[PDB]
């Protein structure tokens, strides 16, 4: 006859995980909550902060169980990480909800490992939604909540009343690293996407639209004589672009993407920002006080990731990605004073083997690199010559 | 079919808007929310510590649009004051729900502009009401609750769960500037009040009793032999004083306003202090063990009040009020090394009008200062002459 | 047609009281909250942390009324103190609820005196169950909350909705003294235990079931092939000692006590060390995969309590204790350079009476204690002789 989330959470805490960490860049521990996405394969999201340059992962069931896991994918521009726990048997996965549905009055619970106590739950509401500045060179358009999170929670859960995920607890406004009622999830729409990728591919393939933006402030708007305090202006277009063929002007303000009102000019990177290559989605526009729709394609990109660090756990040197197809790790750019070149690593290289296994893309390669040989035998081709690289 | 405040948040968001203050006492930079109180004329209510000594005040709602706002009456002694946006278009007002029907165990959310992040909405309940004693020269009534509260949240709603405005956050308990978990809203009733009178004035005409009293604790009633361990003590009444005629005797007991019991001296104080003058009420008495009925009228009073400094913005010198029915503003006491002064500001003067415009009273003043004339040129009457005093 | 919390708080804050403390170990002034658990005869529980070392002790009712209260008993192990209002009339005591019933979704209200304000009222959810490690000598098994609880809390109600006690709010997780979201009350149950041996008695006679043990993690139980991440693991066994007669062999793991599950080793400890010797109880045991159930007896035990200053007031010497039925104060062991010895102390005496009352344990005679007398005439017995200790 009393009201409580305790039926609810009763089926949704499995869901939830702790995870400690060791690393070095020095010797480091640190700890974080995730959120089992995939039951049977033991994939269970996270904060990129919160595995970054971790030598080992350990994931802790809530009922005591304990695993190892191994990365598989992580992305620093939104601060998603996806992890797996080696030999997963018998684990609850969360189902996820439709973060654009979202509305500010709307309860939440969060659940994770403050301060390592132990699975924690406290609630809340949403208090904003689309917020982002926190790190202005990431993709960011965080659910804002008042549901008490601190450190610890980082890569654990926010859910609505009926247990669906909702977002992952990600950072707090906070003097004094306490509490104050102000707390921000990624919301899900933008989990489902990156860590998806992730799990076929190793990285994110980047999309753009090519065009140059700002944020429509209620000035800007008079300046221009628009309509609408609130969008993403169009400072230009880029030449060969998904936007310029779509026939998108500069001075143009975008108002909704697919149907969804635009906050604002970040959102809309963070949207976008997750869809993968080739995605056709379509723009709410406004020029000259006329309504516009189009039609684009996401096209390619020079996305900046996946360095040769994060796949090699500490040899600084050239970034990577993957290539075409499954066609292999491609080197972007090596540095020169970098660790990575100074084994013979030179940009245009094209990894296709390791240790007489293939590599398809960067998710095969961490695999032979997760059995942790002795020896690094890679089979790359210069131009049109097979050479190897050794490494220990 | 689940819960959630945001049905309600919809209707009522519009209201509550942002406030970005230039100013200087010497450059400063403030902000903090504010409360539309009416959507015509563009009130909006807000705390006096936030836009108290301002050059410039913007406003800005919840849908982007920016405007410009003047201030129209101001009260420290409350710390509300209201401003009002020059060219109002389109506004939502706030309905006021009535604060002396709140209870300790009732729902409350707040909304505000936190850090500058934007419209935030938390949640919580209503703590205690009547808490003073923050600032003992003040008039407090506060709500007290736990939804979160923090700096730029001043001058926000506090609304409760059919989204009609009971407070204004002003304050918080805190140790580090940071929320944790005890906030205060003054009690909507005083804002209804002191606002009402602002807007026709442009100050507050104080009206008093007259009487001297303090606290009734527990020891101070068995000194007395009095059934009673809250209420305010009567320890004299002034001659000539509304009490006085009305058979107030000292070593009386007050124990309720208007039906309203009394929490406290301080909360009667708050209460009438916010009445204004002419007022009739009924005060219930406590008299040798004797319940008393009596009705009062609210009278004049002596209230230091709107120094020139908080019409002139930065000309220190002789405090200013009202006078009679419309009849001026008249000077109340100059100092001497004070600016005022120094441009021939004589206590005793009326002005009459400025720059060729009728001054009936401080909101008609402030009126003539919103046009930002180069040269102030001030109708005064000195005994029984009028002169002109100048200014630039 | 608002749902609110208050019809519920209308009941049940006059329950709930204020303390306030004066003491010397240097001159202290202390002050937090404490629960109504009997109205007639005016018993108030409360931390031992806040009535520690106290001269003076005055509580204060949510109506303003003030009495003086005396200390019946303390127990530092667990942090809980029952003092007694001198002179109660007309007073309200809460109810309690069964603490075990309690579930993690589960709503709940805090009520106390934060930084002396009065009577506050904050509310959230059970975020945790069983949390210890805060301090390890302690028994701790902790509820976990994010309703705000701060320094004066301490002492003070978590209710659920229906206003029935579940604990007794003692601590909080918080760099800087300030509510993060993170706090911790004594369960029910355990109150109801530790209370009722006090009133009774004076102290707590602490029973034993003499085993070692430790938390079973997951490492630990691979160790020992055990199904099972979470329990009591059996290090050894004490000869003679109820657990010893009952069966229980070293390597066995516990995994319930009295049909309830058993969280972890200090659950257990917590539980079974705030029952009385003699109760008679029964375990969920595990020895080599196969489940075993076994009944019991609690027994005597080498509990370390109440020193001579905890019923003298800084009379540092031998501890004391209660002996067999109501047979007197017994002096523990006797130090050395301790001013109880230095009034003629020694270990192995017998309290048998004070200033011509007789003393049958330890409340009778902190009641002797309580009326403050100039000279205390102890009278004692040594071997086979009656003799007599004074003091002033």
């Amino acid at each position: 006859q009393m009201p409580s989330l305790a039926p609810m959470l009763e089926k949704v805490m499995p869901s939830v995980v702790s995870i400690n960490v060791e690393g070095s860049t020095q010797k480091f521990m640190a700890l974080g909550s995730g959120v089992i996405i995939d039951a049977d394969k033991g994939y269970v999201v996270t904060n990129n902060h919160v595995v970054d340059n971790a030598t080992v992962i350990k994931v802790q069931l809530s009922d005591g169980r304990k695993f190892d896991a191994k990365m598989v994918g992580k992305d620093p521009r939104s601060d998603i990480a996806l992890i797996q726990i080696q030999n997963p048997k018998n684990l609850t996965a969360i189902k996820m909800a439709d973060s654009d549905a979202l509305r500010v009055g709307d309860y939440t619970v969060a659940i994770g490992n403050p301060f390592g106590l132990g699975e924690t739950v406290t609630s809340g509401i949403v208090s904003a939604l689309g917020r982002s500045g926190l790190n202005a060179e990431n993709y960011e358009n965080f659910i804002q909540t008042d549901a008490a999170i601190n450190r610890g929670n980082a890569g654990g859960a926010l859910v609505n009343l009926n247990g669906e995920l909702i977002g992952i607890n990600t950072a707090i406004l906070a003097p004094d690293g306490g509490n104050i009622g102000i707390g921000f999830a990624i919301p899900s729409n933008m989990v489902k996407n990156l860590t998806s990728q992730m799990v076929e591919y190793g990285q994110v393939k980047r999309g753009e639209l090519g065009i140059m933006g700002t944020e429509l402030n209620s000035e800007l708007a008079k300046a221009m004589k628009v309509d609408a305090q609130r969008g993403a202006f169009v400072s230009q277009v880029l030449p060969n672009s998904s936007a310029a063929k779509a026939g998108i002007k500069a001075g143009d303000v975008i108002t909704s993407l697919n149907g969804k009102p635009i906050s604002s000019f970040a959102a809309l990177r963070a949207q976008v920002g997750t869809m993968p290559v080739g995605s056709k989605l379509t723009l709410g526009l406004l020029r000259d006080g006329k309504q516009v729709n189009v039609n684009l394609e996401l096209q390619q990109s020079s996305q900046n990731q996946v360095d040769s660090s994060s796949i090699f756990n500490g040899i600084e040197g050239a970034e990577m990605s993957n290539k075409g197809k499954d066609q292999g790790v491609v080197v972007n750019n090596v540095k020169t004073g970098t660790p990575a070149a100074q084994i013979g690593l030179k940009k245009g290289d094209v990894i296709i083997g390791a240790n007489q296994q293939a590599v398809k893309n960067i998710a095969e390669l961490r695999k032979v690199l997760d059995s942790k040989p002795s020896v690094l035998a890679l089979n790359i081709q210069r131009g049109d010559s097979t050479i190897y690289l050794l490494m220990q």
